[PDB]
């Protein structure tokens, strides 16, 4: 059973210094976390930071909460092939990806990928991974295999002499394998890297900076330089990433919206009826109630930047956002969440009948027609206490 | 490890009175349906009566044993607007879905839905509920949340001042959410609602009774009005509502069979190969045996009306019918459910050559013949034991 | 969570004599299978014997390692009609399906099967089964329901008076069902068949040994006799069975690969992003190295013929062949398997931009260049320690 009595608004329990930036890590065996199989990490990188490449045995969506840069991912099947021109040696390598603030990543499991900053603020991003996904067929324990370095996992950590996994081979076998000698051997396995895993690029690594599965998008900006599908000139508005969108989400099997509240606009009571819905405060604060099947206050306090509220499927949620605003990035475990609302010009309230809503709340034919047609917004209510 | 070896005709374990009606639930505990994941309810609902609506984490098929009456049920996506008639004031709300006795109601996870009584007999529903089902993402225990008045779930209980899911927020949000005051507040909260969840429709409630996902039909009636796909002239029938018959099954995964036998009729041995059977006997008693495969009997007893017996998955079974006959309704778990024959003109005994007989049961090809080619009948086998 | 770090070649820890050969099972709660819901099964069935029929719970994938023979498997809703000629009678049975060493035969859940020795040779085939299938709807424990014979079953045995179907319902019922009497209800049971499920057949039995979902092909020749995808002239190959050569893989999610290792010949590091990787030795023996996300190693030992290792996904993996060769089948739990090479032509370090390999390893482009162009050859590496 799952232990949804008790949700809180959870902040980074564990903690990892790179050389060039650090990573933040929530508590898997949080009881919503638990239930739902999810993981939240944070990565900061700063300038000229690498985030070396690895791969999980789960899929993730990144949201780009500050910063830009570029990212490398292979993706199987698709080697895409590029010849980085002269300046008369040409490199072979894949496709450089940039990405801004805004911007919603996908991560397929078991896919390698690198981030770099090449920015001058740090390069801050939540990673949204989901344990609980039919393409992870291990356990619902976040795993990541880092190709080079020697980072401390601690995405799950041990809940350890660890390193990347070219360190656990026998010496022979990486020289036989890729043809080369016991001094490269020893560089492969990063014995002695103390770097962890974001590192700080040398002087000479830049050439790159400057850029039908295989054709599918891998990201989209849900940020304010694009439309928002539901918006409230005085509320705030919600930007949707989902498979509609972004066709690779429907192979992930997960989604985003991205929300803006203005300062004591509201969202409108709802509830998501096919995923779990883990929000990350991206700025300011706002008070938010949930409600369970008991009919049960399971959370009833604040949310502020930074933070993280695990709001399980099918449960009941009202948030209203403080003075500063409030502002943030919700993973959904479905490549297609589907929102229900309580009340407004599509609600569940609207579509049953008069008749219904008198026997239902005991109260008279006119005072049902105010309960169903009295909030004339949307999902976003403005500022109207 | 699932305990499937001694399984047992089951009734009702708890029951919640109403003002109309009274709501009967199986033991979800019990060993056959927790291997299964499924959970059995019998509405009864007097005349006049309305079950309030509410949504689960799971999804539901509900088999009509009596009676009809109206129903509302949203489905999102689909604002399915209708305006209700002057006799000059107009009402918009939900399409009115009207169904009787013999129909096999869907209810998708996730989804509101309401059910009112306008016949003179009480309306009997017998709501199979399945939560080792796609749609839920949460665990294995059924949630249902109701929107209004205030129901001492016990769907599952607590397996508490349990009330609708409004009466968990916090006066303020539900005046500013749904543009009203406190005074109508409580009216929504319902905390002083002693009727439970099914309710009687006061004097006025009555101008309804009168009346591409969003295109397809949310029921099918499997009862004697319509046909049935396999029929014994002299033995019985049974009618099945699939995705084949009711596209909506492929998104609900379920299914079901309802099922006739005549006096002293046998449904011939066979099992099914992709999904468990979750029989609700409608009327009579029958002498049920089931086996293993360590060749043992896990149930060898009577199944009488009002009773639920749990076939899993590939368990042989075999049916008899008593003097009164014997009348059910089967759930599926699966879309699709596919019944092996043991004997009959299509069967796996006809499937093999006598040569294999032979040698299989260590008898002559004589005896082989009169094996697989005694039994010339079907599925329901003619009174001739 | 799964017991992943110390992974162990593993041989049969169970064995049943038959009256026509032997049936050998590993270790279902070995921790690697365990977590992977995998079940392995060896066969002996020698001249003129016949492996009586039954149906499992489980979707089966089973490489026929030596000999030749006939199989039935009748398939629902497939009544495939046949009338074996005449000599004036004329039978009427399934289609009788001969088969082949490299074969690689189809058995989805609940679909009986039998198979039948007609070489000079023992017949040995390698069941793959996975509990963890979607098809599976009990528990993670293997079940096997035989129609004729008394086995004690072994698949997971108790993990006892074991029989077939048959024995366990009342003799009336049968007699009803099949038309017949108690003399012929005897036979059927077997209540004295001391044979287990491996038969001799008898004098006879021979008549049968000269021989949209409907059409699908149930299995595929992955051996000697076929073209490999993969093939290094001086090194070896494999040769893949999934769901684009075999369509019917799609519906059991299972495939797999067989591969050849010449003297010294080595299998380059790779993981497979998306399935566990159950191998079995066919031939030979080979030093084999698993690591994990730690970067340490969770086998580091030989597997020799006759024995398994389940290596699962995402763990990276090297193997080397020994001077006799090395040779296997390795089934995967997904329809297509995905593997991604560290090095070779098509590797994740060619994908690498030069400027990352060198921040990664702390080594110079020079150097960087060496490192992912060295190696030319392929998945398979022909020797050149
Ligand atoms: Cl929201
Ligand atoms: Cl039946
Ligand atoms: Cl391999």
């Amino acid at each position: 059973a799952c232990r949804l009595e008790n949700l809180r608004a959870q902040d980074p329990v564990r903690r990892a210094e790179a050389e060039a930036g650090f990573t933040e890590v929530w508590d898997q065996d949080n009881d919503e976390f638990q239930c739902a199989g999810v993981n939240m990490i944070r990565h900061t990188i700063r300038p000229k930071g690498l985030l070396l490449p690895g791969f999980s045995n789960a899929p993730k969506l990144i949201f780009v909460a500050q910063g830009f840069g570029i990212r490398g991912i292979a993706i199987p099947g698709c080697a895409e092939t590029y010849q980085t021109d002269l300046r008369a040696f040409k490199d072979q390598h894949q496709k450089i990806r940039p990405f801004r603030e805004g911007d919603l990543l996908v991560v397929p499991a078991g896919v390698s990928h690198w981030m770099y900053n090449r920015g001058q603020s740090d390069l801050v991003l939540i990673v949204f991974a989901d344990t609980r996904n039919v393409a992870n067929q291990i356990d619902p324990y976040l795993r990541k295999f880092y190709l080079a370095g020697r980072p401390e996992q601690v995405e799950r950590g041990v809940e350890e002499k660890s390193g990347n996994i070219f360190s656990g081979f026998a010496d022979e076998f990486l020289e036989e394998a890729f043809q080369i000698d016991g001094g490269l051997v020893r560089k492969l396995k990063g014995e002695d890297d103390e770097r962890d895993r974001i590192v700080q690029v040398d002087e000479d690594f830049e050439v790159l900076l400057p850029e039908t599965i295989c054709t599918l998008r891998l990201k989209q900006n849900i940020g304010r330089s694009e439309r928002a599908d539901v918006f409230n000139p005085r509320g705030g508005r919600i930007s949707t990433a989902n498979y509609h969108t972004l066709p690779i989400l429907r192979q992930v099997r997960l989604s985003a919206e991205r929300g803006v509240l203005y300062s004591n606009a509201m969202v409108a009571p709802h509830y998501t009826v096919n995923s779990h819905s883990v929000m990350y405060a991206t700025r300011g604060n706002a008070r938010v109630q949930v409600v369970d099947n008991f009919g049960q206050s399971v959370f009833d306090g604040e949310v502020r930047e930074g933070q993280v509220l695990m709001i399980p499927q099918n449960f009941v949620v009202i948030k209203r956002a403080s003075d500063r605003g409030f502002e943030w990035i919700a993973f959904k475990t479905n490549d297609n969440a589907i929102t229900n609302l309580l009340a407004g010009r599509v609600s569940q309230m609207r579509m049953l009948p008069l008749g219904v809503l008198s026997n239902m709340y005991r109260i008279s034919r006119e005072e049902a027609q105010r309960l169903k047609y009295g909030q004339q917004e949307m999902r976003v209510l403005s500022p109207g206490r």
